[PDB]
């Protein structure tokens, strides 16, 4: 199983010199204690090509660029590591696909790739290729040449991205070898990419099917036979994430980031409660990840309205315009169609950021976060209280780099300095250390006004009480978060977490 301690999101070059053995140095000299675990984002070859390390030419292959599957093994002595299996696509320069671009049904790997035909041998109806589940408006399709015939390559996000047909002998070997790669490789868990994605069938939305769920059994199963716990990405209507949760090892909490805006910025904690009573417990919790905010991941269900979220849409319209205001039109300038995005609804800002830098607002909902049962991860970006990116921005285009800045070993210590970054590392400390953590978990509420969550454990109570309605606003300084515990020294509390974090015994 996953250890219960704090690890961290982070791109290996994004943090540090730019390098595997730099990010390790900064987890060790700078972070010990705090994270304990690092999901380290793809970083096999290439990590910048169309899409930041999810488009691999060479999946079981470390970017030379970045370092060596040496440089995991060295990790791993002090870290449990996280990574990706890619499960959906490939790099359209993958030499399995330039070998069909090359040789059409005669390469060995033209079963592999998903076409239009594939799908739908007997053709498609509009309702039929409408009917597929998007993230962003447009068909699953471009055009390659297959040994000169003009074909329509399926292609969920970026039209190098080629998706890949799991259930074919040569996708499900491909899968197998990153399988096989990682488990070689001294990691400890693996993300299952997109995974929503991964079966096809025409007639069928293409997304969360019962498919869909026979792949993800499989994928676990495979998991398992080879030490790795599977952690699943999927950003659904929050009655699919609670359904397929009993069937793997974890899913991300994905409501909590939303719900926690919208609980900053309004004073409404029924939609938390309400969710801490139905919402799946093997979770991994986050506030910010190297993707958008997904806002409508608490709104209704995509393709049948009728289906309400945890807050009423007007409510998820009301959060977006929040962010966009607390960003001074940021948000505004990333998000959707204003930049080159796969996702056209999840909000792109860091979670810092969309909160209009209110210290108290953020260090609250990172104790809310924590406190909720699930293993927590902490963004890069959120570990250093990062603002929107502008410049690189404006230099890429791509609208999920506002979230993604390039931080140097000198800005990481400058942010070391500061009061909130200082908060949330004692937190991250005190969440790994008391082992109230690893027991029992109950929570109270006061009707729409309070919550206050509790852990008992065998030497150790704690007890964080949840009150955004006590500073609203976003230059408010009022601490809406506090906390109650009990370890080795008795009694404590800090009604502050910025200016008194805790510290176990």
């Amino acid at each position: 199983a996953m250890k219960n301690k704090v690890q961290l999101i982070t791109y290996a070059d994004r943090l540090g010199d730019g390098t595997i053995k730099s990010m390790t140095d900064i987890l060790r000299t700078r972070f010990d204690g705090v994270y304990d675990g690092v999901h380290i984002l793809p970083f096999f070859t290439p990590f910048d090509g169309a899409d930041a390390g999810f488009d691999p030419i060479d999946h079981t292959k470390v970017d030379e660029r970045l370092g060596s599957w040496d440089d995991v093994a060295e990790l791993s002595k002090t870290h449990n590591i996280m990574v990706d299996a890619i499960v959906n696509h490939m790099s359209w320069e993958s030499k399995q696909f330039q070998d069909v671009l090359a040789k059409g049904e005669e390469s060995e790997y033209y079963p592999m790739f998903l076409t239009m035909s594939s799908v739908f041998p007997n053709g498609a109806t509009e309702e039929d290729l409408a009917g597929i589940y998007r993230p962003r408006p447009g068909l699953p399709f471009t055009h390659y040449k297959f040994a000169g015939k003009t074909r329509l390559v399926w292609v969920s996000f970026t039209p190098q991205q080629v998706d890949i047909d799991t259930d074919s002998d040569k996708g499900w070997e491909y899968l197998m070898s990153i399988f096989d790669q990682m488990a070689a490789s001294h990691v400890s868990y693996i993300r299952l990419d997109a995974v929503g994605y991964g079966a096809k069938e025409a007639g069928t939305s293409c997304f969360m099917t019962p498919k869909t769920f026979k792949l993800i059994s499989r994928l676990r199963e495979e998991g398992v036979k080879r030490g790795l716990e599977i952690l699943i990405e999927v950003h659904s209507y929050y009655k699919k994430q609670v359904e397929i949760a009993s069937k793997v090892d974890r899913v991300y909490d994905f409501a909590l980031p939303p719900l926690l805006l919208h609980a900053l910025s309004t004073g409404h904690v029924e939609p938390v409660a309400h969710w801490t009573d139905i919402r799946p417990n093997n979770a991994v919790t986050v506030l910010d990840t190297h993707d958008g905010i997904g806002v409508i991941d608490i709104g209704s269900d995509q393709l049948d309205r009728s289906l309400k979220g945890l807050v009423p849409d007007e409510d998820v319209d009301n959060l977006v315009n929040t962010i966009h205001a607390n960003t001074h039109g940021e948000s505004q300038a990333a998000t959707g169609a204003a930049a080159s995005n796969l996702d056209l609804y999840f909000v792109n800002s860091t979670y810092y950021s969309a909160l209009g830098c209110n210290d108290q607002h953020y260090i609250a909902a990172r104790a809310v976060q924590f406190f909720l049962p699930g293993v927590p991860q902490v963004y890069y970006v959120g570990a250093l209280a990062g603002k929107n990116d502008m410049e690189l921005l404006r230099k890429t285009n791509n609208g999920r780099d506002i979230n993604r800045h390039y931080y140097s070993t000198a800005e990481i210590d400058e942010n070391l300095k500061r009061p909130v970054v200082k908060a949330l590392n004692a937190l991250a400390k005190f969440r790994n250390e008391l082992d109230a953590f690893d027991g029992t978990f109950s929570y109270t509420t006061d009707d729409d006004t309070s919550i206050s969550f509790t852990w008992r454990g065998e030497t150790s109570q704690a007890t964080l009480t949840f009150e955004p309605k006590r500073g609203l606003g976003v230059d408010n300084t009022t601490p809406v978060a506090m906390l109650e515990w009990e370890d080795s020294a008795g009694d404590h509390r800090s009604d502050d977490l910025i200016a008194n974090p805790p510290v176990v015994a």
